């Protein structure tokens, strides 16, 4: 592998681990990762923190009720860019009508950009990801991988 | 005031903030602040973050019972280095007899490097500075703003 290859893997290995962790624990988590759309204008709504991913810091983020958990994680150029960030809520007919805010703001925000988002849920610990408008629920971890691994 | 010292006063509103929350919650706390004893092989040891200082990033990461509430926290000028990191225990008979290790630890750093560590007490929220090998406990608000400033 290349120096690049080898630092795209060791990212989507620190992500997979967050989201298993959270899973596991039905802890509620947003994070969108920017693509050739840019999204600085979500981004500057957030906390800035231009940090190293690790999946710890991932999973320190999304604590419940804590300072940077009430938003979106945007993800930019193999960063964390910031904490709480807004995303659009999406007004599509055709999300489940069981899901909430989180699955809404990532079905909302892939409706503008070519961004991949993954939601959490704190209902049910199911793992989600919005792309192009559209919601894929209830992943497995090989198929988040495959996905990831895709984008 | 030059943009170093408005970013100066930026990190030190920050840190004071986050202490502040964590002294009234029982938050248990450990953050080293390098000076010019350059800390690298300790901020070596811990999670690299190299993000950019927010009172709520601070927070979040010593949250308990979180990856990375254990350990120091060591910030560089205007970053959060690293997180969960070890620092070397001190066997001064100046550290009250009921202190823990994150005191020790403090302590510890504080004699082999100029750096400032700021520490929150889990049993009591009292906040206390090491430095120079010495232990000054139970500061205000006010007394740690001030030797922030003045560091
Ligand atoms: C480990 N953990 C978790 O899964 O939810 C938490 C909440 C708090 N406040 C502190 C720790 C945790
Ligand atoms: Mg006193």
């Amino acid at each position: 592998p290349t120096p690049v290859e080898e630092a795209q893997q060791k990212t989507i290995e620190a992500i997979t681990k967050a989201i298993n962790y959270m899973a596991k624990r039905r802890i509620g988590a947003l994070l969108t990762i920017e693509r050739d759309t840019g999204m600085g204008d979500y981004i500057e709504t957030g906390i800035p923190l231009n940090a190293k991913v690790s999946s710890e810091l991932l999973i320190n983020i999304f604590i419940p009720n804590t300072p940077l958990h009430d938003g979106a994680v945007i993800m930019k150029n193999n960063e964390i860019a910031a904490a709480a960030c807004y995303l659009p809520l999406s007004e599509s007919p055709f999300i489940s009508k069981e899901l909430g805010t989180r699955h809404r703001a990532a079905v909302g925000i892939s409706e503008v950009t070519d961004s991949l988002t993954i939601i959490v849920s704190e209902e049910t610990g199911g793992v989600s990801v919005a792309k192009n408008g559209d919601l894929h629920r209830e992943l497995t971890e090989e198929a988040l991988k495959e996905m990831l691994e895709a984008e």
